[PDB]
């Protein structure tokens, strides 16, 4: 008979930091 | 032999959140 | 024998786009 399933695969990396805001607003 | 392949990992954690903007311009 | 283990997931969504920055100089 076959064996059993294999162990569910690893998480993958955490993503990537967001790139930073827009300018502020005007002086 | 072998079992059926083990499941697909999880999607990785998501980034965080970006730094915040730079200073918006002059009056 | 036990199957291969399963393929790794995908990265992780990019984070979000940060805040606004701080009102300009005078």
């Amino acid at each position: 008979p076959p064996g059993p399933p294999g162990e569910p695969g690893m998480r993958g990396l955490p993503g990537a930091v967001g790139p930073p805001g827009p300018p502020g607003p005007p002086g």
